[PDB]
């Protein structure tokens, strides 16, 4: 999950 979000990055 915290990968799917931090792809913005
Ligand atoms: C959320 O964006 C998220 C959580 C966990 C993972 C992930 C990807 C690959 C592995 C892996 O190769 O594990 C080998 C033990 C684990 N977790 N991706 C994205
Ligand atoms: N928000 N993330 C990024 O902007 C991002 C772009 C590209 C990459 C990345 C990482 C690793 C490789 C590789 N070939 O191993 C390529 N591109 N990370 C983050
Ligand atoms: C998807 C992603 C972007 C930036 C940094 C990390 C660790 C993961
Ligand atoms: C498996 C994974 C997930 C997020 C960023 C980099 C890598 C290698
Ligand atoms: C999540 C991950 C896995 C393997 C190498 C680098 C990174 C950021």
């Amino acid at each position: 999950l915290a990968a799917a979000l931090m792809q913005a990055l």
